[PDB]
């Protein structure tokens, strides 16, 4: 069926666009892993602490690409327009909190401390006041948008 | 058709897994954008140079997650097993080159220069000798694996 085909196609590009953002979110989690680290030829990472300024600059730029993908998805989001819009607003709030905190996160001579950096990009830190709180709100909202997997998978399992 | 359904499902999880890696690759490109930068409350990023050690540590950890996703995909890759395996080998070569270059990329007190960092993670730098060459080989090979879009899209456009 032509329309039934076009439906499996629409719900396809929707999960695709959402996974792209999940993957960008996952890379901010890898960045948190590299807080106060250096590449280590035997161990992968060794400790080289209290120099996280540019590392944070890279989480900032990734966060602005996530907002962009959330935003472009809205026009193609269909019934999940609502969930996309609240996903994107979380992403903007994360980016805005990092910008508020340049005193702690944007330190001269590279030297944003590990303690401050974890308060920005480590979902699980106890102190979350430099962006970490918003990062977690953004994961949860994108994880609820990813309910679009059940939506699309049911589209194809319109075999009944 | 049950089997024809199962085929649209298989080719679905294949593009999904590939987009996840494309997105992880794209985040290394954002990291390159933040080479020698800091968050800037008016401008997004301002210049704070020659302190890129941990930033590079984060590209390292992301690169090891890409190999992992390429590797897990092989068992579910079907006819594109061949293209997945050469994608993963590029990813391992990128990660191995970063490890070779700890003298330049893993500098004490945070201070890996912008010049050396671009030779590792900036696809388009002229000098590519600290990983940048392998990063580009990995993009191209994953971009050819993403030919799995035509594969899957033709599966669904088995409407004839």
């Amino acid at each position: 069926l032509t329309v039934i085909s076009k439906k499996i196609t629409d719900s396809n590009a929707v999960v695709l666009a959402v996974k792209e953002v999940e993957a960008l979110l996952s890379s901010i989690d890898e960045l948190a892993k590299a807080i106060g680290q250096k590449i280590d030829r035997n161990n992968g990472l060794a400790v080289e602490a209290n120099f996280n300024t540019s590392l944070l600059a890279g989480a900032y730029t990734i966060s602005t690409l996530i907002t962009k993908k959330l935003d472009e998805l809205i026009k193609n989001s269909g019934e999940l327009k609502g969930e996309v819009e609240k996903a994107k607003n979380c992403s903007e709030a994360f980016t805005n909190k990092l910008k508020e905190k340049t005193q702690e996160l944007a330190v001269a001579a590279g030297a944003a401390t590990d303690i401050d950096a974890k308060k920005a990009i480590l979902k699980t830190n106890r102190d979350k006041d430099l962006g970490a709180d918003e990062l977690g709100k953004l994961f949860k909202s994108v994880e609820s948008l990813s309910k679009a997997a059940q939506e699309a998978s049911a589209n194809s399992v319109k075999e009944l």
